[PDB]
RNA sequence: CGACUCUCGGCAACGGAUAUCUCGGCUCUCGCAUCGAUGAAGAACGUAGCGAAAUGCGAUACCUGGUGUGAAUUGCAGAAUCCGUGAACCAUCGAGUCUUUGAACGCAAGUUGCGCCCGAGGGGCCGAGGGCACGCCUGCCUGGGCGUCACG
């Protein structure tokens, strides 16, 4: 295919990018358990965001 | 005299009739002609500092932009704005955005399951983003058959 028109002309763009992928930090007592226990971050992150 | 039953009146209950209403209904008349593969109608899920629904909107998410008007919105709180490119749960519309679906279109489907191609940008790797259904029309490219021939 090489088309005389481009049928979509506006170049697309990442609307999934890190700030919809880390909303926000969780906050609960279990949350800040894992912060000093296992080194770990637990984010509120989008549905459509895998690892 | 007392209890019980029945009965008459006064007050209090129970219940929601009556009366007066009404941003609703019903009937009639008039004007206009505008849905969709440029993805409709319908369906789902999200979206507000405090929202469940209804209403609105779509990761730009009770809204962005333009124009108009011209000082509100308010249930609570905080911000913005005022002789102004300027408030508004204001009006209107030409600029935008518009998730998953659905005629629904890579293949499916009680599955966010199973494929292929291109590709910014940073040999290979990682890519943002996007393509790949069916029928049909005009043209085009690559072909098949001694079907009809011509010359070698
Ligand atoms: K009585
Ligand atoms: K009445
Ligand atoms: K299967
Ligand atoms: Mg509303
Ligand atoms: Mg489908």
């Amino acid at each position: 295919r090489d088309p005389k028109y481009p049928r979509i002309s506006t170049p697309g763009r990442n609307k999934l990018d890190q700030y919809q992928i880390l909303k926000y930090p969780l906050t609960t007592e279990s949350a800040m358990k894992k912060i000093e226990d296992n080194n770990t971050l637990v984010f509120i992150v989008d549905l459509k965001a895998d690892k």
